[PDB]
């Protein structure tokens, strides 16, 4: 019982042949400068602005708007969060952020630090459906809040924020929306203007693309101070040398991405709901969230006798790749039991596993994984005594 | 004609072994290295020989700290945002000690942080195109924070004395920081003995890929985050891990301190050949001293011409070469030089920069040397008063 599968898509995504194939020349046949003025470092410039155009068109952004390239996706979310606090708290007349209990730690543990920094920070707790509502986050925004920063889609769960809505609200208030949409590329159709979000986070390497390269878009070409200093990249606003392989992989992987996006809902989605619900054929077992508002590739399964970690243990000894997910226990409306999502830092959280499929994904991986997670709960169920 | 590359301090081609190294880490070897499965810990021996070879190419020991960021820009803004937060904003500091001839990552980074109240002194450079430490140790205060110095000059190619200065840094109880990208491949790279406490690098000044760098951090010396989050590289700068960049940047510092050892006499020679010849043409002057200059710079002032107009028609014959700022001084004989200069001196002119690299060939070199007594007699007979 050993076939390796993949199914923990979410935390990353394999390069694609294409993707590196355009990103091979960029290394030693085409290796100069795009600062420099000679043939060696301009050779390149084509690439870079057709690469910053696969990305504009991929999440439609307009052409007043800035992508500015980043190393990950970490670097844009320090980037907007320590921006704005300078920009509009330290050197300005706010105070506050509004903000998620399910962010990404990029995000999260810089707002930890800004709340060293003397920022107030309410980390607004998730509802049953695992998203954050606009009418909470509208009761939640005063005359000194400054940004609210709520990610696209979960990566524990999957799940769809209202983003548009929470952009509504935003607008009403007049205070700037950034979204961390790592999840949202390749999974959920992008669009920044139909979001009216004003900054958006996203990497690469969870859509196919290689590590090491992220982007942030700007609405408008928005102020926000650099984080990084130094030369004129990327229009001064963020310096250093260009990873020219990264963001022409980049790029290709965006294009890639919105293409395999009905791919990815309709037959990526049919696995999905083949695993899902296979797995759901097992006593006392519940998936958190609801399918209906989850990226299609994504499933968190909690088991009520199993705990999570012998639980991926035992899958990686199948050669099955899987993660975690916090989740707490709950009932519906008819009083059913049923498991939510949940900060990790709650004291009422247990570990879930975590199953993110891609475009890659197979039928026989899936069957393969249906098997070895029956196999793997009735062993450990097997061994306790506290199971009924 | 012949398409000839000499601008290698500004960027490098892969070594084709580093490609070749960094290859199975896009798509044969995918997994996430923080994630438990087996298709996350498959990378991990490539991560720690990496890691190590980056330890052993600088000379750092095991209770220092090897960073990995995105690049020398992301080091250096890290470093100095660092320290003023740390011992500026929180502490009882406001001075840092700075050069005018720093890279921008420093200087603009240097200029932001005077308008956050700093204090900074741009050190001027001396004859020899550097900064001598008795100077620095009359410039630092009770309240100097940091004395951020390069290692060795883009431009110019000028080594500093980083051991003199953390010697008397040291004196003082004062950090330091050196911008060491244009030191790793072409000078000798011992942190211990250099006495610094923090180093800035670059992966591709040293024939690594774009897009990864790193900072050495002395005993694991404290220093704030600019990127927060996970705990990636010890919980000091978040965000996944770029693997295929942290491998072949392991592989390029190892192969770069390998041809530092044995092939440093191969292209300082043709470094001599080139100098030797182009200032062969009248009123050529080559800025700084050759015995304090990395074996692969020249920085070269033609007289009647513009640098810019050079380095054109250098391009326009596939030479790629770049420009560096430098003005008019006399000697202690009171004979004509050109020195360097910060770049936003009215006294600068620009000069022709030519930086070779262990893949230059003398034949390149034959002609570059053909191509550059050309273009010196074309541009002349057209410009000024020549």
């Amino acid at each position: 019982a050993h076939m390796k599968v993949y199914l923990d898509n979410n935390a990353t995504t394999i390069v694609d042949p294409e993707v590196k194939a355009a990103m091979d020349p960029y290394f030693t046949q085409i290796y100069g400068n795009p600062n420099s003025l000679h043939d060696f470092g301009t050779e390149c410039h084509p690439a870079l602005r057709k690469a910053m155009d696969q990305m504009y068109e991929a999440i439609g952004a307009r052409d007043e708007d800035d992508i500015v390239v980043t190393s990950c996706a970490t670097e844009s979310n320090n980037w907007v969060l320590k921006g704005v606090y300078f920009d509009l708290i330290k050197n300005g007349d706010k105070d506050h952020i509004i903000t998620t209990e399910v962010e990404h730690p990029s995000v999260t543990a810089t707002c930890r630090w800004l709340e060293e920094q003397g920022v107030r920070v309410t980390y607004l707790p998730v509802n049953q459906d695992g998203v954050v509502e606009a009418h909470t986050v509208r009761d939640f925004i005063t005359d000194k809040t400054a940004l609210v920063s709520i990610m696209w889609a979960n990566n524990e769960t999957g799940a769809i924020f209202p983003v548009e809505e929470i952009s509504e609200i935003c607008k009403e208030k007049g205070v700037l929306f950034h979204t961390d949409g790592v999840q949202a590329i390749g999974k959920i159709p992008v669009d920044v203007i139909r979001a009216g979000v004003d900054f958006m986070s996203f990497s690469a390497h969870k859509f196919h693309g290689p590590k090491g390269v992220g982007g942030l878009y700007i609405r408008n070409g928005h102020p926000l101070t650099s984080l990084l200093h130094g030369g004129e990249h990327m229009g001064g606003r963020r310096s250093g040398t260009l990873n020219v392989p990264g963001i022409v992989g980049m790029g290709k992987a965006m294009e890639l991405a919105t293409y395999y996006l009905k791919f990815e809902e309709e037959h990526v989605r049919k696995l999905r709901d083949k695993l899902e619900d296979a797995i759901l054929e097992i006593p006392d077992t519940y998936s958190v969230g609801p399918r209906e508002n989850r990226t299609p590739n994504t499933i968190l399964v909690s088991v009520r006798g199993v705990e999570g970690e012998a639980m991926l243990w035992d899958l990686n000894r199948a050669g099955i790749a899987a993660s975690t997910g916090s989740a707490c226990a709950s009932e519906d409306l008819e009083a059913n039991p049923i498991m939510v999502a949940v900060g990790a830092d709650s004291e009422l959280a247990h570990t879930a596993v975590r199953l993110s499929l891609s475009r890659f994904t197979t039928e026989e991986e899936i069957d393969y994984t249906i098997e070895q997670f029956k196999k793997a709960v009735e062993r450990l169920r097997s061994i306790s005594s506290s199971y009924a």
